[PDB]
Formats: structure tokens, C-alpha cells, sequence
């Protein structure tokens, strides 16, 4: 079965979880809001993110905002701004999750930053895909909403854009909250990032957290549904960082041609200010 080593990492984990991420989004406040020529082309990688917002007030207004269409202009980045500060903030709770984990507080803080540099993206949309709403498209962040916007081809056109596709196949797998803290710890534990000098207690530490997260799903899940859901996961992860590295490159590629990025986020991709 489960054993107290194991049951003990599930309870540290999902306690390090409870106390930093706030899933009605209630700290997050005073964030800025959209207004009232081959690297522009290539930078034209804004429209698969076609999003609307709304923002539900504690008196019952309802604020709803439709995104510009792309004319080849600078409208393209008008959702900007506001979403570097949901990062920002994302990033924020995802930081406080690693610094309340015994594991990760006993790493040197050369290891700290290598590992949280590294896995902050993979995190973060792991916390999203918790708030998602496969059904209406929706990301449901407290009293902000986040809706996909209608294309032609619908869902299968969503289902092209990998970090949407990512978000609908998590979504579907049904995951416990302990499942999502263990993908979380997976992923914060990678022993092959950059700058890692605490590689071999890296590796041991992700190797414990996958044996936990498979002995957890092999003692709760016994249906042939859930047949084959520690590799389904496994695999989820592995695409979940090639994702972060793309998304890494579309990042820094709208950064050079219209700078967004908030301070933390330009710590988190080595942006220097020179
Ligand atoms: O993948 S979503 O859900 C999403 C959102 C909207 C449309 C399609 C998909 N997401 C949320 C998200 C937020 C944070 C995050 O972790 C980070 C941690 C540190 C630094 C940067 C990211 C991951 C996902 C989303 C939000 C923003 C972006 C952006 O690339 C944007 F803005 F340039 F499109 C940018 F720049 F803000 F990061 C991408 C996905």
C-alpha cells in the first residue's frame, strides 16, 4: 500500500500547496487592463492565445472585455500587460510553494533558482489547468474569467495550439488534487536543468515523488480507466516542457520586439536591464 514515508510526502506536499495557492484568486488586485517584418510576422504568435476577459464585481457588475482582431498593427498586444501581471502573481505563489517544501529549503540556493527558473511555466500551468473549464473553454480565476475566443475550425483548431491542446488532455484525465501536487514536485524536482549542481539528490528526490505518485494512483485508482495513468502523466510532463522551452522562445521573441516582461519575469528568463 501507501507508506508513512509516502503518505508523509503526499501530506507535505499538499499542505506546502493549501497554504500558497489561492484559488479564488482574492490577493490578486491593482493589475493593469487593456485600454478603453518577418520577426513581426513570427511575432504575430499572439493570436493563438485569442482570449476574453470578465471581471465579476463583489456589488454584481460584470466588466467584459473582447479582444481586438489583428489589422497589422500594435492592437496585438493589448492583453499584455495584464497578463504578465496574472504571471507575475502565479509565479509569486508558485515560489512560496517551493520555499515551504523541507525538501527544496535544503537544497543550496544555487539549486533553489535553477530549479524554480526552470520549472516556474510548468508549475504555474499545472495550478491553471486546477481553475480550467474544458466544457466552456474557460480558465475561472476567482472573479476574473478567462474565455477562448470562437475560431473557425473550434475545438479542433484550439486543440492545435500545444498549451491549449495540454490543458483539454490534463483536463480529461480527472486528477485528484494529490495527483496535481505530485506532477507539481515531479516538475520542480528535475535533475537535468540548467545549473543544477545537486544533480544526484535532485534525481533521488524525483524518483521518491514518481514512486509516490505511482503508489498512490496504483492503492486509490483500481478502474481500467485509470489503467496506465502514472505513464499518461509521466508523458503529460515530459510535453509540458517542451512546451515551457517553446514557449520560452516566443516569450523573449515579443520581449525583443515589444518589451512586457514585469521584473519577475525578467529575472525568471535572465533578462539582465543592460
Ligand atoms: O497557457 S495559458 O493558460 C493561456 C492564456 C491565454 C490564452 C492561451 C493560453 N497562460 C496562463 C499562464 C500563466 C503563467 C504561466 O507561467 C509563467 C510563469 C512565469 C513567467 C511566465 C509564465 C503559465 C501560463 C498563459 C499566460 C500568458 C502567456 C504569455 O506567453 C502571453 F501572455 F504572452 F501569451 C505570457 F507572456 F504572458 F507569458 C502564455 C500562457
Amino acid at each position: 500500500g501507501l507508506t508513512e514515508e509516502q503518505r508523509m510526502m503526499i501530506r507535505e506536499l499538499m499542505d506546502a500547496q493549501m497554504k500558497t495557492f489561492d484559488t479564488t484568486f482574492s490577493h490578486f488586485k491593482n493589475f493593469r487592463l487593456p485600454g478603453v517584418a518577418k520577426w513581426s510576422q513570427v511575432r504575430k504568435d499572439l493570436c493563438s492565445l485569442k482570449v476574453s476577459l470578465q471581471l465579476r464585481g463583489e456589488d454584481g457588475s460584470v466588466w467584459n472585455y473582447k479582444p481586438p482582431a489583428d489589422s497589422g498593427g500594435k492592437e496585438i498586444f493589448s492583453l499584455l500587460p495584464h497578463m504578465a501581471d496574472m504571471s507575475t502573481y502565479m509565479f509569486k505563489g508558485i515560489i512560496s510553494f517551493a520555499k515551504v517544501i523541507s525538501y527544496f529549503r535544503d537544497l543550496p540556493i544555487e539549486d533553489q533558482i535553477s530549479l524554480l527558473k526552470g520549472a516556474a511555466f510548468e508549475l504555474c500551468q499545472l495550478r491553471f489547468n486546477t481553475v480550467f473549464n474544458a466544457e466552456t473553454g474557460t480558465w475561472e480565476c476567482g472573479r476574473l474569467s478567462y474565455c477562448l475566443e470562437d475560431t473557425a475550425g473550434g475545438f479542433q483548431q484550439l486543440l492545435l495550439e500545444p498549451m491549449l491542446k495540454f490543458h483539454y488532455m490534463l483536463k480529461k484525465l480527472q486528477l485528484h488534487e494529490e495527483e496535481y501536487v505530485l506532477m507539481q514536485a515531479i516538475s520542480l524536482f528535475s535533475p537535468d536543468r540548467p545549473g543544477v549542481l545537486q544533480h544526484r539528490v535532485v534525481d533521488q528526490l524525483q524518483e521518491q515523488f514518481a514512486i509516490t505518485l505511482k503508489s498512490y494512483i496504483e492503492c486509490n485508482r483500481p478502474q481500467p480507466a485509470h489503467r496506465f495513468l502514472f505513464l499518461k502523466i509521466m508523458a503529460m510532463l515530459t510535453e509540458l516542457r517542451s512546451i515551457n522551452a517553446q514557449h520560452t522562445q516566443r516569450l523573449l521573441r515579443i520581449q525583443d520586439i515589444h518589451p512586457f516582461a514585469t521584473p519577475l519575469m525578467q529575472e525568471l528568463f535572465g533578462i539582465t536591464g543592460s
